[PDB]
């Protein structure tokens, strides 16, 4: 089997991407944030505290003839940005772009943090990291991909995010028309539960390539690119007036600037992030200071190849017995 679904930026800055997902019988369609950096599928629901729902579409298990309470199971998650949610669990039928999984754990939110409430476009998350990170207790649950894997034509999914434009998540096949040149595959460590890999280095604009190993995770659920302070300082030093601001919480730059590209290494291959991708606009409406798309990972404990990097490539998440990650230009 295969699946193919379009993913769409939630705003003009590509802060996140939503993908329609069919849950239950008859289908309830929710727009979920596909997140290769976590492993819970959770949704706003009829059980979510009323004061914490503001515009989201909710899942109502009582209206689904295939919904079954997973008795005694609970979940609680907190993400890198400090946001969080928790609740209980149902199993139900879940379909993504024509691909159907029966008995999928659907984690129903009883509580969500303010940042989720304030984001009316995101009805939940669909985690695509390794199932060892799933937070359901006392019986850990499998991701949508983990459950679907045996039925897929090939045990893979691909992320093809657009720059200020829709993109595609495919399951079970590699669309050879969706990229240029060849796909370079690189080793993955699952020891932390992430799609963790090691980049071979970087370049700033037209500068010489610096060979240096940068361990990080491929995370569609993170907006920006987070790299070691040395690398990030080298990038912003090429932008007149750019500086790190503690009050804003990262590197800002003059909105009048033209940003240089940023290249990262995948084995012997190179992925180029256009300068425009690194511009996240005025820090506040009307401001002449703009927020940078490349930021320091120093206060995170891990480097994160988020959407800024990933949208510059066609990315293959290979969930074979020995998982690997593939990158192609597009
Ligand atoms: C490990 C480590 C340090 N972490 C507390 C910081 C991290 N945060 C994350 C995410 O929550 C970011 C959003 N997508 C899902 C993953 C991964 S690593």
């Amino acid at each position: 089997s295969t699946g193919s679904a379009t993913t769409t930026p939630i705003d003009s800055l590509d802060d996140a991407y939503i993908t329609p997902v069919q849950i239950g019988t008859p289908a309830q369609t929710l727009n979920l944030d596909f997140d290769t950096g976590s492993s819970d599928l959770w949704v706003f629901s009829s059980e979510t505290t009323a004061s914490e729902v503001d515009g989201q579409t909710i899942y109502t298990p009582s209206k689904s003839t295939t919904a079954k309470l997973l008795s005694g199971a609970t979940w609680s998650i907190s993400y890198g940005d400090g946001s969080s949610s928790s609740g209980d669990v149902y199993t139900d039928t879940v379909s993504v772009g024509g691909l159907t999984v029966t008995g999928q754990a659907v984690e129903s939110a009883k509580k969500v943090s303010s940042s989720f409430t304030e984001d009316s476009t995101i009805d939940g998350l669909l985690g695509l990291a390794f199932s060892t990170l799933n937070t359901v207790s006392p019986t850990q649950q499998k991701t949508f991909f983990d459950n679907a894997k045996a039925s897929l034509d090939s045990p893979v999914f691909t992320a093809d995010l657009g720059y200020h434009a829709p993109g595609t998540y495919n399951f079970g096949f590699i669309d050879t028309t969706a990229y240029t040149g060849s796909i370079t595959y690189t080793a993955v460590s699952t020891k932390q539960g992430f799609w963790e890999w090691t980049s071979t280095g970087y370049a700033v604009g037209s500068g010489t390539f610096k060979s240096t190993s940068i361990d990080g995770i491929a995370d569609t659920g993170t907006t920006l690119l987070y790299l070691p302070a040395t690398v990030v300082s080298a990038y912003w030093a090429q932008v007149s007036g750019a500086k790190s601001s503690s009050s804003v919480g990262g590197y800002v730059f003059p909105c009048s600037a033209t940003l240089p590209s940023f290249t990262f290494g995948v084995g012997s291959a190179r992925i180029v992030i256009p300068g425009d991708y690194i511009d996240f606009g005025p820090i506040s409406t009307g401001s002449s200071s703009c927020f940078g798309g490349i930021q320091s990972s120093a206060g995170i404990g891990i480097n994160i190849f988020g959407d800024v990097a990933l949208k510059a490539a066609f990315v293959v998440f290979n969930g074979a017995t020995t998982p690997t990650l593939g990158f192609a230009s597009k």
